């Protein structure tokens, strides 16, 4: 089990994640609420309409094994953070199934040390974006298609950043509780630009 810093750093990285309920923060995206054509979202809301009328369930919350790749220079780490969810569309008013989906997402992570102005070093979240061109929708009776392409399109556009909101502000709090001498041996040796992740 022991080994060093890279191998440690991401089982650490794991471990924290989802000790701070990383799976419960996916489950409970406000996926739906986030969000003519237009005034068909005025018209049920001033009737005493069973709403929305459309729900989505997510389920099936998924951390995958974490990835991890030191800059040229040394300086720099970028953990890759695969997620997955279950969608679940439903109808409340017919109550039926109309689709199930499976999605799968990256999260990018930039972690740097940086010296101040009085010698001593952070370990610093740099960046931390959804990771471009890495969403991907998989649909698991009716016509049903119509659907899923407004709704692959909504995804599209509004899932990366809402997953990014939620996830990014959970690996900033990992990162800072960190054990202090993995910490300490991590920025030591980016501040000095020396190799320690193979591949």
């Amino acid at each position: 089990s022991p080994t060093g810093l890279a191998g440690s750093l991401t089982n650490a990285l794991s471990n924290a994640l989802l000790a701070e309920d990383l799976l419960d923060t996916l489950e409970n995206l406000p996926l739906l609420d986030i969000l003519l054509g237009g005034l068909l979202g005025k018209v049920t809301s001033v009737i005493p309409g069973l709403n929305n009328i459309i729900d989505i369930k997510v389920t099936d919350p998924q951390l995958l094994e974490l990835g991890l790749v030191q800059s040229p220079d040394g300086h720099r780490l970028y953990v890759t953070i695969p997620l997955g969810i279950k969608l679940q569309v439903n109808t409340p008013l017919v109550g039926a199934s109309l689709l199930r989906l499976a999605v799968k997402l990256d999260i990018t992570a930039e972690i740097l040390a940086v010296r101040d102005k009085q010698e001593r070093i952070h370990l610093v979240l740099g960046d931390c974006t959804h990771s471009p061109g890495s969403l991907q929708i998989s649909l698991l009776p009716l016509p049903i298609q119509g659907l899923l392409d407004s709704l692959t399109g909504i995804l599209n556009k509004v899932l990366p950043e809402l997953v990014q909101g939620n996830v990014c502000p959970l690996v900033n709090e990992v990162l800072r509780g960190l054990d202090i001498t993995l910490v300490h041996d991590i920025v030591n040796m980016l501040i000095h630009g020396l190799q320690f992740v193979i591949k």
